[PDB]
């Protein structure tokens, strides 16, 4: 199958480094210099040989067709309202961005109020964040382009849809908060650095700081609020309180779901905002998560996990802060996670849990903490909601692995509340009585039972003649719960497959203990949980070792990659998509050094140990078995990915066709597709995404010879 050559990549054997007595060769260190012709011809002669091979069989275009045709079908969020206007994002189908639209009122003609697609041709410039004045009546929103994560901010005036002069520049993983008098907003810029800033460059982002623009300025007039000079990784979100009496500012080092949280009360600033804020350092560790949900006076309530891996709701009277003195509002469930909580129509709010990774919507009394209603919702995922605290009403927004959704609405001014279905689309073509979706609980080596959600056709046997596809993550205490994907049901529909997603240790599925359990020392338990969901499904019949496909993207990439190393008899093909692969030196790029958290770092000699036996790049070995060769395998990145850079992917594929690829028994082959225009994934156009589930499941169904079913 393989009518090609893998490209000639030159091996720099010169470029050791000892960690800690430990020598490693890293022969293709050069190719982490994405601006070098040797690396740009590099992805040229890779991206030669996988293009063919993807697009020779008649299957990608059988798929690309019925995507285009599946996935077109309306989309639209929740409504939310801002001032006095409601607004909501739509895509008719197939426009490669979501539009926001404004209406005067909910039975008002809608118009265009934000249209991505005229900013580029291709789709490439996207909204990334948005912050509306509290009155509703002036808007901020940020642009990203080519998918980097880098951001530029503009204004408009709500009333004609007017713009405005201001932009800001060196933007990335920012809050936007408009201080309540409506003179500027709070947001966050990183110092000026040498080289590009588009989202191709690998450049370490550190010294973030917290500025407060003027609306009606220049930005180099900005007043700097907060800045940590001697913590070059400290990250500090601004948000004001409901009544706008206070800048709350969440300080955060890492991933892990901690942070310090200090206020300034506006009203105490000597002559308004200045300078350097008169910060309260009220939580000044990083030993506990306070995220602020309302505030009645000096009274705040924070969701926290402090001492609470499940999360609760706490009141911290900023007059009595000893934590002896905090009240416990909502104690901490035996096992569900309080995923979020918003407040409501002043006195309510709504509580969002996670019970055994299924969505639960509960109606609260702020007061007392005292349950008043259950929203009904089926199996699923609540992947939308809007409702502040001056607001009446509440929107939110169901999904699940069948049905496109369900906006639900609720006005919460009635005596007795009857929440109503909003918007409900429909897609033909897709039966969901079809279909089944259960849950099971698998053991893993130590014997933990995990989670994993089956879909597939009704009345299949369990007989493992089945193609599946099977998805994991398994890290930053995020939970994978169900959602709709339109491209894996046509995996399932037109090519006879089973989807299996397994919710390993590393996420948030049962709280910070689940999280804990998958990181650090223990993340060889993501992928021991994940091998055994393959087990699973092979043992149980809905598939074999040959027709078994895993994915995953991110942290997920590095999951797949690294079980393709360790079990390689056990998959049949991996796609890993904008994967971590190189352990060593993650946390040198851009906004890596943030992973460390649930990854270790390299310089410690303990955590070079953990890193060294799992790492994709440093544990690619022939199978010693004679009847055993590595998967197929297709990497997926793209050029302007910032969040991961490329090079983990680049120097991963070298690695495998040097001592993989070139082996006689190799005859799987071991691609990469390096995507323009591109990045981490967010904010991709419709037209990528339609190429992108084309390219990985043409991969699929070349690979194991699968028949397409119309």
């Amino acid at each position: 199958m393989l009518s090609f050559q893998y490209p000639d990549v030159y091996r720099d054997e010169t470029a050791i480094q000892d960690y800690h007595g430990h020598k490693v060769c890293d022969p293709y260190a050069w190719l982490e210099d994405p601006d070098s012709e040797q690396t740009k011809a590099f992805v040229e002669a890779q991206n030669k040989i996988t293009v063919p091979f993807l697009e020779q069989c008649p299957i990608r275009g059988l798929y690309k067709e019925r995507m285009t045709e599946l996935y077109d079908y309306p989309k639209y969020s929740c409504h939310f309202k801002k001032g006095k206007r409601y607004f909501y994002f739509y895509n008719t189908g197939l426009q490669n961005q979501r539009v926001l639209y404004v209406q005067d009122s909910l039975e008002g003609e809608a118009r265009v109020f934000l249209d991505p697609n005229i900013l580029s041709d291709d789709g490439t410039v996207a909204l990334r964040g948005y912050a509306f004045s509290e009155d509703g009546e002036y808007f901020a929103y940020g642009l990203s382009a080519s998918g980097s994560d880098w951001v530029t901010i503009k204004f408009m005036k709500v009333d004609g849809a007017k713009e405005l002069p201001d932009v800001l520049e060196r933007v990335k993983f920012s809050c936007m908060a408009w201080t309540h008098d409506g003179k500027g907003m709070f947001y966050n810029a990183y110092p000026q650095q040498d080289g590009k800033s588009d989202g191709t460059e690998t450049s370490t982002n550190l010294h973030q700081k917290l500025y407060y623009h003027v609306l009606g300025t220049d930005q180099s007039e900005d007043i700097l609020c907060a800045e940590f000079p001697d913590e070059p990784k400290w990250m500090g979100g601004a948000e004001l309180s409901d009544d706008g009496r206070y800048v709350l500012l969440s300080i955060r080092e890492g991933c892990d779901p901690v942070n310090r949280l200090w206020y300034c009360d506006l009203q105490q600033e000597s002559n308004g905002i200045t300078g350097i804020l008169k910060w309260v350092k009220l939580i000044d560790n990083f030993e506990g998560e306070y995220d602020y949900v309302t505030n009645e006076g000096t009274v705040f309530t924070f969701k926290t996990n402090r001492h609470s891996p499940n999360y609760r709701l706490i009141n911290i009277d900023f007059t009595d802060p000893e934590e002896s003195k905090w009240k416990v509002l909502v104690p901490e469930h035996e096992k569900d996670v309080l995923e979020w909580v918003a407040c409501v129509r002043s006195n309510f709010l709504v509580l969002c849990y996670l019970h055994d990774v299924k969505n639960t919507l509960q109606l609260h009394d702020l007061a007392t903490g005292a349950l008043l209603k259950i929203f009904p919702l089926e199996v699923g995922s609540v992947v939308g909601y809007s409702g502040q605290k001056k607001d009446t009403e509440i929107f939110y927004q169901f999904t699940s692995f069948l049905s496109p959704g369900i906006i639900y609405h609720c006005d919460l001014t009635k005596e007795e509340l009857e929440p109503r279905v909003f918007r409900e689309v429909t897609v033909k073509g897709i039966d969901a009585s079809d279909y089944q979706t259960v849950q099971i609980f698998y053991p893993s080596k130590d014997g933990t039972k995990i989670p994993m959600f089956i879909v597939h056709k009704k009345g299949i046997k369990l007989d493992g003649s089945h193609p599946a596809f099977l998805y994991g993550y398994g890290g930053f205490n995020i939970s994978i719960t169900p959602n709709y994907s339109v491209s894996r049901l046509i995996f399932v529909r037109h090519m006879g497959g089973v989807l299996a997603v397994a919710n390993i240790r590393g996420g948030g599925e049962y709280g910070e203990t689940w999280h804990k359990g998958g990181i650090l020392a223990n993340k060889q338990n993501c992928f021991d949980d994940f091998q055994c969901a393959a087990e699973y499904l092979i043992k149980e019949g809905y598939t074999s070792p040959k027709r078994l496909t895993i994915n995953g993207g991110s942290n997920g990439g590095l999951l797949v990659a690294t079980c393709a190393n360790q079990r390689p008899d056990l998959f049949g093909c991996v796609i890993a998509q904008v994967g971590v692969m190189d352990m060593l030196k993650f946390h040198k790029y851009t906004i890596g050094h943030a992973w460390t958290t649930d990854y270790g770092c390299s310089d410690s000699k303990q955590h070079f140990e953990w890193l060294i036996k799992y790492s994709p790049l440093h544990n690619v070995k022939l199978p010693e078995a004679d009847d055993i060769q590595y998967p197929s395998m297709l990497l997926l990145t793209a050029d302007h990915d910032d969040r991961v850079v490329p090079l983990h992917s680049l120097k991963f594929i070298a690695t495998l066709q040097y001592i993989v690829g070139r082996s006689r028994k190799q005859n799987n082959p071991l691609l990469i597709h390096v995507d323009t225009k591109a990045g981490h994934g967010a904010g991709k156009p419709t037209a990528k995404v339609i190429e992108e589930v084309s390219d990985m499941f043409a991969f699929i169904a070349r690979c194991l010879n699968i028949d397409w079913i119309p």
